[PDB]
């Protein structure tokens, strides 16, 4: 039964968890429209997280510094979710968000072409502009594992059995057909993400090490 404070000093008391996509609506549609995630006590989470116990939090939207990161961070995953349509061998490496944009590290055995990189953009923005709902769901490390091993998925299983804690629970992001790992927080929608562009493309060892394989690091960036 948490009771859910606000920036403006307004409590709401809840009998039952509540998401701060459901609080939003319960203040006004505006809100929740404009919602993309939250800040539970101190803590950036997705809309759809649920609010177990009291706490302080504040709805984060386009306007917010936090949500221009998380708009640019979930075109990271919509980046995959194109690649893996044109190129479904394609394994999915680690794609962070950068001072103003974007890139995904991937595993292809084309090397991608000026007319690829048009091709992969061309796809993404097809794919954000059907408006899917981002669909998250919380997992035990090992379901993890089967998920990315199911999928052939080589690095973000390399990912779970040396850099993330057995009894960590990695954040599972669904966009449509396509799996991503993430702390998040990501877009509910992909209707924030229409705003983006793809730059240039460039090599990156795997960790680092050149004993490992040459990736291919794509750079984009993303706005409001």
């Amino acid at each position: 039964m948490p009771v859910i404070t606000l920036p403006d000093g307004s409590q709401r008391h809840y009998d039952h968890a509540v998401s701060p996509m459901d609080v939003a609506l319960d203040i006004g549609p505006g809100l929740a429209k404009a919602c993309i995630a939250g800040r539970v006590n101190g803590e950036l989470v997705d809309a759809c997280d649920l609010i177990e116990n009291d706490a302080q939090l504040s709805i984060i939207t386009a306007k917010d510094e936090e949500g221009l990161e998380i708009i640019r961070h979930s075109c990271a995953h919509l980046l995959g979710h194109a690649i893996k349509q044109l190129w479904p061998h394609t394994k999915m490496a680690i794609g962070p968000v950068i001072d103003n944009g974007f890139y995904y590290d991937v595993d292809l055995d084309r090397t991608l072409t000026q007319e690829d990189v048009e091709a992969l953009e061309k796809r993404m923005h097809e794919l954000a502009e059907k408006n899917y709902d981002v669909i998250k769901k919380k997992v035990s490390w090992h379901e993890a594992r089967e998920t990315f091993a199911n999928r052939g998925e080589s690095y973000k299983v390399s990912i779970l059995d040396e850099n993330i804690a057995h009894d960590d629970k990695p954040g599972l992001y669904f966009h449509e057909e396509y799996v991503d790992m993430c702390r998040g927080p990501h877009v509910p929608n992909m209707r924030f993400c229409h705003h983006f562009k793809l730059m240039k493309t460039a090599g990156a060892y795997w960790r680092g090490d050149s004993n490992n394989k040459m990736l291919q690091r794509i750079y984009g960036t993303a706005w409001a």
